[PDB]
């Protein structure tokens, strides 16, 4: 049974995960931005980067933003969307939460959100989070509302990859 560090090392060699920005450290206890996680999803699921399209109005979300091709890909794929459909705000620099990551992976894996889900998650996410817990993507005592640690994201990505091979 691989450790989180072993899983990270496998995913890093595969080009799916990177070290913590500006370092060579895995920093498994640190958090991850929504921008960085969009890139993880693109690499994990083999999505095509989308250049020259901008679906959001966040300040400094434009052609100079390195993450736009990744964010656009996960948007086109239906994995991520805005937090605010009026102002069209993705919150690219906000940290990805456990329940947000759960939605992306449940969606990519074509798992059914759980009806009548009763758990700690924000209302919109209860079904997604429950499906992710039931599939072993996050541990049962993970806080859906917390920022996901890099460890948790490695564990979840690794399990998603295992579920995508066949
Ligand atoms: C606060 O609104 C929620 O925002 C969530 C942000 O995280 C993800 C995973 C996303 O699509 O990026 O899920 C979003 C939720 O669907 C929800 N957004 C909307 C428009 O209902």
């Amino acid at each position: 049974a691989k450790t989180t560090q072993e899983k990270f090392d496998a995913l890093k060699e595969a080009g799916v995960f990177s070290a913590y920005p500006g370092t060579t450290d895995a920093k498994l206890g640190q958090d991850m931005t929504r921008a960085e996680f969009a890139k993880v999803l693109v690499k994990l699921f083999g999505l095509k980067e989308i250049h020259g399209q901008y679906s959001y109005k966040d300040k400094n979300y434009d052609a100079k933003n390195w993450a736009a091709p990744f964010i656009e890909a996960v948007t086109a794929e239906g994995l991520m969307q805005a937090k605010d459909l009026t102002k069209k705000i993705f919150d690219f620099n906000g940290k990805i939460t456990v329940e947000e990551a759960s939605k992306t992976l449940v969606t990519a894996l074509k798992l059914e959100p759980v009806k009548d889900a009763q758990n700690k998650a924000t209302d919109w996410a209860k079904g997604y989070f429950e499906a992710a817990v039931n599939a072993g993507l996050f541990s049962k005592d993970a806080n859906p509302k917390a920022n996901a640690t890099r460890a948790q994201l490695v564990e979840a990505a690794f399990a998603a990859d295992e579920m995508s091979k066949g």
